């Protein structure tokens, strides 16, 4: 294993050093390529329970079994004397730019992957160009570099949640003391955005700077992967060319997907609209049942608008239902209103969009209830959160011999290694995986790593955490509770469970038994946790450092051994005795 | 072993079953016990795994190896025909009511650990009586049942800390949009008192009816232990009497030091006074640099008070030294004056406090630095927060045995057991041990199990995370990286540390590289996480879940193969790269 290791390791570095922290030649070579600014991957054979056979199997590549040796792209440069000879000779440069093709790594898409596996990999000498271009929305939208999570997702998604929260905490202020007259207080929707977007265009530029400090080639430009190696890009002016690199990452994410009815495209908005929208959407209309959806409606009601969600059937498919049922019903009792069992059929337009005052146009949807009556009502702004889809068929020429499965998504190893074995893919474009930034981010970091640097670590994408940033939030980690009874057996679960009531909650009048957790438990392996579910204020904080616990095997006898802090809403999880087989009520 | 846990468990216990979960002789008993609604604790044999050597180990109590057994106070009263004549008899009452005391247990002190303690105690059919008395401060400010934390502590310490935070949210939200005229924005501090007091009143009324509806009897009365099983109460009007209990648990809590300073005790206030003050404070000077006066002064100030802190030499002596500078440095740079290396020498009065008007007094504060110059300063209010004491030669005659240490705290077993085998003591007076409300509650729920119904576990008392809740909040679990070097030596230490940026301080144009995180790992343990340190928003819901991995044993590997949720402040802590020893700057 460890011969499969070194070779792997030494075909695929682009700049590679084995070495011993003491070894005063070894150092004399990092000082040559300090000074001559040669970036590479080191590996301490000192520090390896494995190094002594790592060294021996080293003579298979460069015929020494001594350190250090140097390697470039596959091929053994040579030890010290070698190494400073190319130096002073002026050969060095020469030598370690030597390539079969233009990049080491040539990512594809330059959104959270894509970006982490860049500048990941150049930290190792790889020679790295990241390609970033953003198809325009059906009305024209489009954004600068970062991908989906800082310029349309996460970032803007949650700054707007908190102009939402900051409502609540207006409504607050009076019954802690503070003097103010709250029917005077409106939102005003574009110095929100115009916040909003300012940040998100000093993340737009801080990654820009980033690529150049890191010497990283970026280029804005439209990739497709034409043969193994070879990727066809096409910049703004419609200039197309070619770039060769040894390894590929497909980093290209997905997009808002819109259901086949008229008017959907003509006037519908998604969220990749929303976040920079130059007009206050008004009396809204969500179309759609997912964390998005809910998301964005939850917000806009906070902000005082007029908004609905149209369901088809439930709420957050695929998440504890117990605890979507709750994330709804809390919507619903703040402002806002649900059209049930219902789907859309007709967008129609009753006014154009004022593009000079920044004023929404209106439009009448049309649509029916399950029973059979019908829906027909008018809205100034309409958004679908249907789903998101990849679209690779615009990136991956179909000779390439890149397998996708039947949703268009990536079929990868556990390692990201796609069927063509120089081509990787990360983040939401790879089959199975939990779609989020971190994931990206690690899937990407890491992979980088092992690619450049001999790393063997792989992203580990079980018990992933999450959170719905809803106006009242959810977290959770590890398995719903549904899922957990049809994988083991009803009879081999308990579920822990309180209600629970913030301090903060208190002098403002808000609810007593809303805020929920619990954690589901498999019997017959001591209590383990296999779910974690929270809802309440500041969930992502609270579920983040029980993931760590969780990943490490965690069981109710390790929460109860733990102790509160006081006051928390998260101190709960370290004292819950109700369970549900009991029928006890959860209720404080 | 076996053995003496089961004579430890029968002497103990006030109702006990010896049984197993499948016998309808078992379930007979119960049912009678039931409806006759005698409380009692259960063991289940069947689920234990030496319940075959107990049942054996049994009759040496009772003579039978069968199930059921019912003991009452340490004698076997019979099998399920016995218990059934009884019953039949109208003899059952009698028994299960026959004792050498008034009581199975008499807790001295209606606090955190008292309440937590007496309602376990009461569910195993331990008669119990629960004393709370609460001796006016000297101003005359007295509240009532639920001890520190409900009355002038944790509770209303993390409201008026809330209402101190809902000025930032009121900055924050015109950057998020809305529209609110700050200018005409005012705090009303008797507004606030009256929310905090009236949630308090419904803690006092709610205990209340708790140790009522589980028949414990509460006695708002002075007690002094007189002897092992003898507590002698005063009542409000003055009326002496003793009255007897089996076990003893001593949880009497602490209240706050004055200096020995003239105008000290007359002209100044503690925590006790502060939060149910009739009048604004005013300008103020806090004297004392623990965390009671950092959380004071940070929420009066954020309440837009003019507020100074004198401190005599450093901030949070015991905690993290890094972490306490940073703490400080914040409030100095929002709004704290700190008068530094300084000591107060004298207060004098210069105006009375207006009863009628609801206004503070005023004071002349005399003190001096270090450097020899001297400290004149007029303040309206003085708060000492210098330290707290417990009072127990007011709680126990010294002739009864219990052993106190140099500070007057008890001295405990493991088990909270004193120096008297039938006395116990938990929360703030039990030396060595956090002084904290979640652990108070811990140790008297647990001693009550294994008082009452044979339990076994311990409270652990190691790695308690803890949470200040200063402008700027810091939780931290375990050691501090000062003790970690003294305790493993510099060169086993390594710490990764990173500033962050909360995503809701962008818009809202407050600090980079304020918020600040570590985690302090011991490099030859396989780099387990020794102590973790958070500085900012909502610390105590960030830090609370890292508790249960650090008592599970985390490791830096452990850390970062989870994944992080984003965007949260907490996430930081599954990326963290930067080790101290490196040099390289944590700034982001
Ligand atoms: C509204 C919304 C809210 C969200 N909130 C959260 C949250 O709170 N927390 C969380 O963890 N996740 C959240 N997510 C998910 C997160 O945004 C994604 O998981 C993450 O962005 C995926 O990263 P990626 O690198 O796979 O793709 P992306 O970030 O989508 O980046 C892919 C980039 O490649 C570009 N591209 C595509 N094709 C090409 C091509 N041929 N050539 C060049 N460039 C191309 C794309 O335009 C894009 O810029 C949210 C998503 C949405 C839509
Ligand atoms: C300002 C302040 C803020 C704090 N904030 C926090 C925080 O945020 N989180 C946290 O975990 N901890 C906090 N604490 C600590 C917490 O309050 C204590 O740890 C906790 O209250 C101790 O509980 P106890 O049961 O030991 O004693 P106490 O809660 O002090 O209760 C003891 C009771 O016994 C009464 N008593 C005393 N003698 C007798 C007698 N002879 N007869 C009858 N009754 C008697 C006392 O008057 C009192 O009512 C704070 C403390 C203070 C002062
Ligand atoms: O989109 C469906 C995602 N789904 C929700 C999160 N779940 C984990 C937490 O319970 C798993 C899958
Ligand atoms: O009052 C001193 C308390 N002190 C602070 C908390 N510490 C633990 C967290 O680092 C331990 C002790």
């Amino acid at each position: 294993g460890t011969s499969q290791w070194l070779r792997k390791t030494v075909d695929s570095a682009a700049v590679i050093l084995f070495s011993k922290t003491t070894c005063p030649y070894c150092k004399k070579v990092k000082d040559v390529l300090a000074e001559a600014k040669i970036k590479h991957a080191t590996i301490e054979l000192d520090q390896l329970s494995n190094g002594s056979a790592i060294q021996k199997c080293l003579a298979s590549f460069s015929k020494i079994e001594t350190v250090p040796q140097m390697f470039v792209r596959g091929k053994f440069i040579g030890d010290s004397q070698t190494v400073l000879k190319y130096y002073s000779n002026d050969e060095l440069a020469g030598i370690v730019n030597e390539s079969k093709y233009d990049y080491d790594l040539i990512v594809i898409g330059g959104g959270s992957g894509g970006l982490a596996a860049g500048k990941e990999a150049a930290k190792y000498g790889a020679k790295t160009a990241v390609l970033d271009y953003v198809e325009p929305t059906p009305i024209g939208t489009t954004w600068g570099l970062g991908g989906t999570c800082v310029n349309v997702g996460c970032i803007p998604k949650k700054l707007m949640h908190q102009a939402g929260l900051l409502s609540h905490a207006l409504e607050d202020a009076e019954h802690f003391g503070w003097s103010l007259d709250r029917s005077k207080i409106s939102h005003n929707w574009s110095t929100m955005v115009e916040g909003v977007q300012s940040h998100i265009g000093s993340l737009n530029w801080g990654y820009k700077v980033a690529l150049r400090d890191n010497q990283v080639t970026y280029l804005n430009a439209k990739g497709r992967l034409i043969s193994p190696h070879e990727v066809q890009i096409t910049d703004k002016n419609q200039k197309v060319s070619t770039i060769t690199g040894n390894k590929i990452i497909l980093a290209t994410g997905e997009r808002p997907k819109y259901p086949e009815i008229p008017g959907a495209v003509e006037y519908g908005i998604t969220s990749d609209d929303l976040f920079s929208l130059p007009y206050f959407p008004g009396k809204t209309l969500v179309i759609g049942a997912s964390y998005v959806a809910l998301e964005c409606a939850g917000f806009l009601a906070s902000l005082g608008g007029d908004v609905t969600v149209m369901v088809r059937s439930i709420l957050l498919r695929g998440f504890d239902q117990q605890m979507a049922e709750k994330v709804g019903d809390y919507m619903e009792n703040h402002g806002v209103k649900f059209a049930k069992l219902c789907v859309p059929d007709e967008i129609k337009q009753l006014k154009v969009v004022d593009t000079e005052n920044n004023k929404p146009g209106l439009l009448l949807v049309k649509g029916h209830y399950t029973d059979g009556k019908k829906f027909e009502e008018e809205f100034e702004t309409v958004i679908f959160a249907v789903g998101r889809e990849p679209q690779l068929s615009k990136v991956l020429c179909e000779t390439v011999g890149v397998k996708l499965d039947k949703n268009g998504r990536v079929v990868c190893t556990d390692d990201e290694q796609t069927t063509v074995s120089n081509v990787y893919a990360i983040g939401d474009i790879n089959a199975g995986k939990p779609q989020l930034t971190p994931v990206a981010i690690q899937a990407g970091r890491y992979l980088a790593r092992r690619l450049f640097a001999g790393a063997t670590e792989l992203t580990d994408y079980s018990n992933v955490a999450t959170t719905v940033f809803t106006p009242l939030e959810y977290g959770a980690c590890g398995l719903s509770e549904e899922d957990a009874i049809e994988k083991y057996g009803d009879k081999d679960i308990e579920v822990y469970h309180s209600n629970f009531k913030p301090l903060e909650w208190t002098v403002a009048h808000r609810e007593d038994n809303v805020c929920y957790m619990k954690l589901v438990c498999r019997k017959s392996d001591n209590m383990r946790v296999l779910g974690l579910h929270v809802l309440g204020p500041n969930a992502g904080e609270i579920t983040q450092g029980y993931a760590v616990a969780i990943k490490m095997g965690a069981t109710k006898a390790d929460f109860d051994r733990t102790i509160g802090i006081h006051p928390t809403c998260s101190e709960t999880f370290t004292t819950l005795h109700v369970t549900k087989k009991s029928g006890v009520s959860p209720i404080v």
